[PDB]
């Protein structure tokens, strides 16, 4: 069976503290359109209720103790949570949780500190003289004490902060006898730094704490696999020995996906490569793909979503999804894929045999932001796409890329899996045929469109070819009748 991902949030969802009810109530839905696991967003403290998570006060905090003035998290409490997550098992979907270790926010107090501002184009570049600043790097959980953990952080487990409180300055700041971190992202010389009070990797006490934090994390909740946060701002070797401790103290699989947010292939696979491959990245390329053909009109070439991804070089180290919470409307790196096209991408994402396949929350339920261009809910158009990956996309795939709107693939089916196979087409233009082979034991079957679009069925050759139809700017699906 094909497993399948679903990021359970939107940045805008309401802050009620009824999430964790939410998910558990979609146990169901989950599980019968074939999602096989869930990314749910920070469950942790942040710096305030409202806080979406990646502001991480607490990691110890699950929505536990009563800090920055609430117990609950924006989420629900930590109860609610283990119930969700108990009902996802029981249904057999397995729960990533987020790992978000790049900074800490929300500090309870301020220090003195010596330090020396650097240039924000060139980090490497000190511009500064070293001066004292008051910054916010004391963290001492009033509210949970020495439950689960009694290490308190220091500006001496930073590297730098972007504020100094007794000047009310924003700028970059790098601790005295402090380095920035490497192997991090190149950007802007090193992009260790990011916002908030920036971890410092170098410290032995810093890594071996995030490390037993991350055993604690997975017991605590019972986690099957983790989201990696900002990790082009995170020493590599670090995350690469992270998630080596993590697996080897539980002594479970822990699926693993870092979110290294890069336009450039080049960058991810660096990446990919000095963290010997142990977890997948997101296919960040692939995404930018989908989002110009959805803009151009049908005036990109088709042909290219085969080159380029992470998925076309390394097929089981990739996540493929089609948007998540930094490129919905309303958010820095907004990128949107309009909605004529997104069941064009969700059908190469969810049909095709490589990659790790992940659904995003918003385009199932819409986003609750307050542009004028929020995505709507969409459910009702993946949901056959859903079907089709569940019962239908099995067996050895065959690619039919040569043209500039119109292209599909096939899948022969397999021996296993009853009546599957099928047969896709995708096309950012005016509709049209194509002919395609879906295996000659697929002989004489009559498919039609799961997606309903088209009506006429298509009957297989005795070769195992089919001609099959797609309308402009639309996708077709066909499986057995
Ligand atoms: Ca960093
Ligand atoms: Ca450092
Ligand atoms: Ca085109
Ligand atoms: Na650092």
């Amino acid at each position: 069976l094909n497993g399948t991902l679903m990021q359970y949030f939107e940045w805008y969802m309401p802050n009620d503290g009824q999430h964790w009810k939410r998910l558990q109530n979609d146990s169901a839905y989950l599980a019968e359109h074939g999602i096989t696991a869930v990314w749910i967003p920070p469950a942790y403290k942040g710096t305030s209720q409202a806080d979406v998570g990646y502001g991480a006060y607490d990691l110890y905090d699950l929505g536990e103790f009563h800090q920055k003035g609430t117990v609950r998290t924006k989420y629900g409490t930590k109860g609610e949570l283990q119930s969700a997550i108990k009902s996802l098992h029981s249904r057999d979907i397995n729960v990533y949780g987020d790992v978000v270790i790049n900074h800490k926010g929300g500090a309870d107090a301020t220090e003195d500190v010596t330090a020396v501002e650097v240039d924000p184009a060139d980090r490497n570049r000190v511009i500064s003289g070293e001066h004292l600043i008051k910054a916010w790097t004391h963290f001492h959980f009033p509210g949970r004490g020495s439950t689960y953990s009694d290490f308190k952080w220091h500006w001496y487990h930073f590297d730098g902060t972007d504020w100094d409180e007794s000047r009310k300055l924003n700028r970059i700041y790098k601790f005295q006898g402090k380095a920035w971190d490497w192997e991090v992202s190149n950007e802007f010389g090193n992009y260790d730094y990011l916002m908030y009070a920036d971890i410092d990797y170098d410290h032995p006490d810093v890594a071996a704490e995030i490390k037993r934090w991350g055993t604690w994390y997975a017991n605590e909740l019972q986690l099957d696999g983790f989201r990696l946060d900002a990790v082009k701002h995170i020493k590599f070797s670090f995350l690469r020995d992270w998630v080596n401790h993590v697996r080897e103290k539980t002594g479970k699989e822990m699926f693993t996906v870092a979110e290294y947010w890069s336009y450039d292939l080049g960058a991810l696979e660096n990446y990919l490569n000095k963290t010997n491959f142990n977890h997948s990245v997101f296919d960040v390329p692939l995404h930018y793909q989908f989002h110009a053909a959805s803009t151009q009109g049908g005036g990109y070439d088709m042909r290219k979503l085969l080159n380029g991804t992470v998925v076309s070089k390394h097929p089981l180290k990739s996540v493929t999804f089609v948007d998540n919470h930094d490129t919905q409307p309303g958010q820095s790196l907004e990128s949107t894929v309009q909605t004529w096209f997104k069941p064009l991408a969700y059908a190469f994402i969810l049909t095709r045999e490589s990659g790790y396949p992940q659904v995003f929350y918003g385009d199932m339920y819409g986003t609750k932001g307050d542009s004028q261009r929020e995505i709507p809910a969409l459910k009702h158009k993946i949901e056959p796409i859903l079907k089709a990956r569940k019962q239908y996309a099995y067996g050895a795939q065959h690619d039919y890329f040569d043209h500039h709107d119109i292209v599909g693939w096939t899948r022969e089916g397999d021996s296993s899996v009853a009546n599957s196979g099928l047969a896709a087409l995708i096309t950012d233009g005016p509709g049209g045929a194509k002919r395609m082979y879906v295996g000659r034991q697929n002989a004489g079957e009559t498919w039609h469109d799961i997606t309903g679009n088209r009506s006429e069925p298509v009957v297989i050759n005795s070769a195992g070819w089919g001609e099959f139809h797609v309308n402009g700017g639309s996708v077709s699906i066909y499986v057995q009748r």
